[PDB]
């Protein structure tokens, strides 16, 4: 629920994708 992992650490499929953050 935090969001925190799904893409924050830079590597999943979130909202980025390839984490480009």
């Amino acid at each position: 629920a935090g969001g925190t992992i799904p893409x924050l650490m830079x590597g999943c499929g979130w909202l980025t994708g390839l984490c480009v953050r």
